[PDB]
């Protein structure tokens, strides 16, 4: 497990960090300073890159798909929240693709 | 590659299909049916199980990533579509975290 979580830091979060489109997802969801009222009642587990980092600095999953699973959260979140055609929705869109990209070439151990 | 598209088909579209929950997803969202007047408008690429099967069987796809687009695709068309906390939502995202433990199963090179 150790393995697959260190490729999922040092390749695939670095990747999607690095990619145009990252800058909403670096950070939680700041409801009030984007003045979304329901966003913490209707999205209950907000998820984030920089949650993801830190917890897998801090060695807090115990498993790949622990953490694989707060990246999916993510996307679907942001899908779930928003509606089709909005702008945000088309980064998330495009950073999913390329973590499903990365994933894939994650090295079976 | 072969081999993937090749698991894509007898093992990960086999046990979608045979989940509880997969009833909803197994052929294309009818919006004449359902109601759904926008359905149409503002879902751009509709996808479903029965479409994924089928182009598995005809041999449409030519790599295992466009065909897991379409998983992918069929997951966020209902997280856009719906609302956080709709029925139909849990059902997806139970399937989709079935597609993501059976993609770590996926056999490399
Ligand atoms: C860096 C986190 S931030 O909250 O400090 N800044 C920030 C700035 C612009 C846009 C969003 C943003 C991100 N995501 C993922 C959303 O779903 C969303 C939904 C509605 C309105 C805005 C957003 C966040
Ligand atoms: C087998 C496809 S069906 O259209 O013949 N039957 C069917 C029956 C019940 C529910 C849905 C259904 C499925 N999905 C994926 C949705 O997103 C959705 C959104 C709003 C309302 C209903 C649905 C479809």
């Amino acid at each position: 497990s150790t393995n697959q979580l260190q490729y999922l830091q040092k390749v695939v979060l670095k990747d999607l960090w690095k990619h145009s489109f990252s800058w909403p997802f670096q950070r939680p969801v700041d409801a009030v300073k984007l003045q979304l009222p329901d966003y913490y009642t209707i999205i209950k587990n907000p998820m984030d890159l920089n949650t993801i980092k830190k917890r897998l600095e801090n060695k807090y999953y115990a498993k790949a798909s622990e953490c694989i699973e707060d990246f999916n959260t993510m996307f679907s979140n942001c899908y779930l929240y928003n509606k089709p055609g909005d702008d945000i929705v088309l980064m998330a869109q495009a950073l999913e693709k390329l973590f499903m990209q990365k994933l894939s070439q994650m090295p079976q151990e």
